C-alpha cells in the first residue's frame, strides 16, 4: 500500500492529529529496491501482515444479512483476528455461530463470536470490578458504546495489540481488505504505541450528477460535524483549523493501549466522542497523569480509502440524530470556550431541538477499561472459552 | 487466496475446462506449512506475486471517466505490468497519457500506453506481416478484436508470459484487485504453459441480460455436448470480457471482431484444440490447454445500458456456434430457432458468419521491434 504522506498535522497537547491521506496504491508489492519518496510512504506487504497478525478485526451484527456477513469475512486479511461481536435474534446468532465455524475451518483461521445479551460476559465484567453496563434485566444492556467493551475485552483476552472495527454493511470484500490493510497501514506509519486510524471516503457531487435527496442530506450533516469538532480544537487552541474529516468514522482502528484508556459513550456519540475525549485527556488544557502516554503521545491517522463505502441505511432519526449526538458532545465538553457552546446550540435548536432556551442532553459515558481486572475476568471465563472460541 | 477446487472437469481433445471456483478467501496470506484441506485450493501470496511479476494488465478505454480510470490503475497489484490502449478522443487521449504517467511515476512503476488509431502501430504490424487489421484510411480500424491485437503484441515485446484485461468502468479498485489475483490464481494453478483464465459474477433489463447470458452459456454447452454426445453444464462464462490468459495461448487464437470476441474464443479453442482434427502443434498436442473460470466475491458495477445492446450480444453469441466447423445439424438448428424467435429474421435466415483474424503467431516480432525502434518511448511511460 502506498500513502502519501499528510502533508500537515495538528498538534494539541501530546496528540498528533494527522491531515487525511489518500490511498495512492492499494497494494504496492514487495519492496526491494528502496527509493525514498519524502512525500509518500510505501508500506511493504510482509510489514502489513505482521501488524496484522497482531490485529483483531471486529465485525458488529444485529440480523445483518448472512450473504452479506459471510461475504466481509472472505475480504478481511488472512492474518487478522476476527470477532463477531453479535446482538442478534436468539436463533440468528446459532447460524452467525454456525456461518463463522465453516468459513474459520475452511480457511484454516481462528475466530471468536459472542453475545450482548450472553449473561457470562455479565458476570465476566462484575467480577472485573466493571460493572457500568449491565441491565436491570441483569445484562449487559444493548447499545453501541456496550458493544465495544465487549469487543475490547476479547481482543484483550486474546492478546492482539491492535483492534479495528468492521462494517458488516459491504457488498464489496475487497473494500473490507483495503479497509483494514489501511489500518495496518496506520499503525505502520505509527511512531507510538497510542494510535487510532480512522477511514473515510468523500465523494463530490455536482448540478449535473446524481446522489438521491438522501445520500446528499447524509453529506450535509457529517460536513457540519467535522465542523463542529474543528470548532471545539479551535475554540481552545485560538488557530481556525479544518483537520477532523472524521468524526463519524464507525470504521476505526485503535491501538489497544490507547482503546483501553478511553470512556466511551452510548448513541450515534461515540465515535465523535473518542476524539472530544482525547483531547481533552491529552491536549494539555489539564493535567495529565498518565506517564507513557505523556512521554509518547497520541497519533490520530485519517486514511482515505480507494474503495466507495456503500453501507444501506438512511432516513431522519438516523441523519437528524446522527446531528444531535454529536453536536450536544461538542457543547458538553470541558474543552469548548462560550462561542463555540453556542454556535452549536443554535444549529441544534433551529433544526429541531425544542427551544428557547433547551440543552442536549450531556453526555453519558463509561469509564475507560485500563479500570477492569482483566485477571479476573480470565478467571470468570475459564470453562466458557470453549463457546466463544470457534474451533 | 483460497479458492474451491473444481467440482468436475470437461475434458475435450487437450482442452479440459473446469468448472466454477469459487473464491472463498481474498487473501489466504503466507503459507509456512501446510494442512492443505484438499476441499480447496490455498494460494500462497509470493507465488501469487511471482506470476503476477510476469504478468501484463491491459486496460482498455475510449473516452472514460478520468476518475473511474485511475481508480482502476490505483487496484492493479504491483507487480503487474499496466497496459492501456486507447481509443479515445485525440485530447481526452492527452489527458490519458497524463493521468497514467503521473499514476506510475508516484507508484515508481512502468506502464505503457498506446492508442489504436496510431499511424505507427499500422506500419508497425505492416512489417511484420499482420496488414489484416489495418483500414481503408491506412489505419488500424476501431473493434474489441483490433484493440486486443495491439495489445498482445506489446505484452510479448514487453516479454511479459501472461496478459490479462481489465475493465476500467469498475467503481471498485478493490474489484479490480482480486480480479487481477484471480488472473494470477489461474495461471498458478494451470499445470500448462497455455492456460485461460475466466471470471464471472452470479432490475427487469439485468433481468433480460442475465437471461440472455444463459442462453449464450447453453449455445456454447450444446455445441461442446454436440461432439462429445454428453450433455454437460460447464461453461458460465461465454461473454467473460475480463479474462487473462497465457501468450502462448493468445498468439494461437483466431479473433472474432466484436461481441463475439469472447465467445468466438472458447470457440475456437475447441475447433483447434479438441481432437477432433489434425492438430499440429507439438506444444499444444503435449501440454494441452486449461480453461479455468472463476466466480469473484466482489460484484461487477459496469454500468451497461441499451437494451438491443444486449439482443446484439445474443446473436452475435448464437452466430459464432451456429457457423462453428463442429456443429451438429441439431445444434445449428436450436441455435436458429431460438434466433429469429426474437430477431435474425424470415422463416430461416443464415446469421452471418464470423468475420476472424489469423492467429498473432502469424507476425513476425523482430520485424516490428525494428520498425517501432524509434518510437517505443512515446509508448513506454517515465
Ligand atoms: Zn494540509
Ligand atoms: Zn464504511
Ligand atoms: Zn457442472
Ligand atoms: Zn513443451
Ligand atoms: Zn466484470
Amino acid at each position: 500500500m502506498r500513502l502519501e504522506i499528510p502533508n500537515h498535522t495538528e498538534r494539541f497537547g501530546v496528540v498528533r492529529l494527522h491531515e487525511v491521506q489518500r490511498i495512492l496504491e492499494l497494494d504496492s508489492g514487495r519492496v526491494r529496491d528502496e527509493s525514498p519518496a519524502v512525500g509518500l510512504r510505501r508500506l511493504d506487504d510482509a510489514d502489513l501482515r505482521d501488524v496484522l497478525e497482531q490485529t483483531a478485526i471486529v465485525v458488529p451484527t444485529r440480523n445483518e444479512r448472512l450473504k452479506l456477513l459471510e461475504g466481509v469475512l472472505s475480504g478481511i486479511p488472512h492474518e487478522a483476528l476476527i470477532l463477531v461481536a453479535s446482538n442478534s435474534s436468539p436463533d440468528r446468532f446459532q447460524m452467525e455461530r454456525d456461518l463463522l465455524e465453516e468459513f474459520a475451518h475452511l480457511t484454516e483461521r481462528p475466530a471468536l463470536i459472542f453475545h450482548q445479551k450472553d449473561p457470562a460476559l455479565a458476570e465476566a465484567l462484575r467480577a472485573g470490578g466493571y460493572p457500568h453496563p449491565i441491565g436491570e434485566d441483569g445484562l449487559v444492556r444493548s447499545g453501541k458504546a456496550e458493544g465495544m467493551i465487549l469487543a475490547l475485552v476479547f481482543a484483550a483476552l486474546s492478546g492482539r495489540r491492535y483492534v479495528g472495527f468492521i462494517d458488516a454493511d459491504n457488498y464489496f470484500p475487497g473494500a473490507v481488505w483495503e479497509y483494514v490493510r489501511a489500518y495496518a497501514a496506520g499503525f505502520l506509519m505509527a511512531k507510538t504505541p497510542f494510535a487510532m486510524v480512522r477511514i473515510l471516503w468523500r465523494y463530490k457531487p455536482k448540478l449535473t450528477e446524481d446522489e438521491g435527496v438522501v445520500f446528499r442530506r447524509y453529506g450535509r450533516v457529517s460536513e457540519r460535524n467535522n465542523r463542529a469538532l474543528n470548532q471545539l480544537i479551535g475554540g481552545v487552541s485560538g488557530f481556525e483549523t479544518d483537520v477532523v474529516k472524521t468524526a463519524n468514522a464507525g470504521e476505526h482502528a485503535m491501538s489497544l493501549g490507547l482503546a483501553l484508556r478511553l470512556p466511551l459513550a452510548s448513541g450515534y456519540a461515540v465515535e465523535p466522542q473518542e476524539l472530544v475525549s482525547l483531547l481533552e485527556l491529552y491536549g494539555g488544557v489539564f493535567p495529565l497523569e498518565d506517564e507513557e502516554v505523556l512521554q509518547h503521545g497520541v497519533e490520530i491517522f485519517q486514511i482515505e480509502t480507494r474503495n466507495p463505502h456503500l453501507h444501506e441505511n438512511k432516513g431522519d432519526e438516523h441523519i437528524r440524530d446522527m446531528l444531535l449526538a454529536c453536536l450536544a458532545t461538542v457543547y458538553h465538553s470541558k474543552l469548548a470556550t462560550e462561542e463555540v457552546r453556542q454556535s452549536v446550540l443554535e444549529e441544534l435548536q433551529a433544526a429541531g431541538a425544542l427551544a428557547p432556551g433547551e440543552e442536549p442532553p450531556p453526555p453519558v459515558l463509561y469509564p475507560p477499561l485500563s479500570s477492569l481486572d482483566l485477571q479476573a475476568v480470565r478467571k470468570a471465563l475459564r470453562g466458557h472459552f470453549s463457546r466463544f472460541r470457534v474451533p
